[PDB]
């Protein structure tokens, strides 16, 4: 959480690939917050999470929505 | 502001009262920050800001609003 930049920019990629150069698996407590009420670790969170499944395929975009509310 | 609930519960009926029942004088520094970057936290001090000045007039209706960004 200090880590996060907590703008709308939220270029935390450093801290993520130390996340994704992570001896231990960060399925555990990331999720309590990632559907805290901080839209920044949610939607952080939530995307490098897609990366954590798709660390073998090719993403070519991938853009977040906010929506309805 | 750690006092303020930050969530939708947003009850700072009392912290409004122990704004207008002071002893120190706090139109000063909450103004500095309600323009922190924190929006329910915001949506509560800024409401209360709100209460703050027409407390003499009568309000029936105040919708938090939440834009562009």
């Amino acid at each position: 959480l200090s880590a996060i930049d907590m703008y709308g920019h939220q270029f935390c990629i450093e801290n993520l690939q130390k996340l994704i150069l992570s001896e231990t698996s960060i399925f555990d407590v990331l999720p309590n917050f990632f559907y805290h009420s901080n839209q920044v670790v949610r939607m952080a969170a939530l995307e490098v999470y897609v990366r954590r499944a798709y660390i073998a395929y090719e993403l070519n975009s991938v853009q977040h929505r906010q929506l309805k509310d």
